[PDB]
């Protein structure tokens, strides 16, 4: 909708500046490096709780190629890399892995050193880890 889902369970650490809470378990294996991922997501700045991104509202999921993602999605990518297909989770990303020191001027307007929250659901990836 627009409200960042409340989820009490304690997070799993994926990186120094990245952690995750699973909302809905998915299936299949985690994606491999360089995998193409299709996903929906909402993004909120942690300190004002402003929603500056919502792919569900704009009916436009994105294509994220792990290893070639834009810098502002570095943290998100790290979270995605830990998800299964169809999984839905909250991803806490330190600003270092987001819009960094300066933030962003507009579209979107993200304050400097602004930690972010992501509610991401992976539609699926094209290459998965096969033992």
């Amino acid at each position: 909708g627009n409200v960042p889902p409340k989820v009490d369970s304690e997070a799993e650490v994926l990186d120094e500046k990245v952690s995750k809470q699973i909302i809905k378990e998915g299936h299949g294996s985690k994606p491999s490096k360089y995998s193409t991922c299709f996903l929906h997501y909402r993004a909120w700045t942690k300190n004002s709780q402003h929603k500056f991104e919502d792919t569900w509202h704009e009916q436009q999921p994105i294509e994220l190629v792990l290893g070639k993602e834009k810098k502002e999605l570095a943290g998100l990518a790290i979270g995605v890399a830990s998800m299964k297909s169809g999984e839905r989770a909250l991803v806490h990303v330190g600003w270092e892995l987001a819009y960094g020191k300066e933030g962003n001027f507009s579209f979107p307007n993200v304050p400097p050193m602004a930690d972010l929250l992501y509610e991401v659901e992976v539609i699926g990836f094209d290459e998965t880890k096969e033992g």
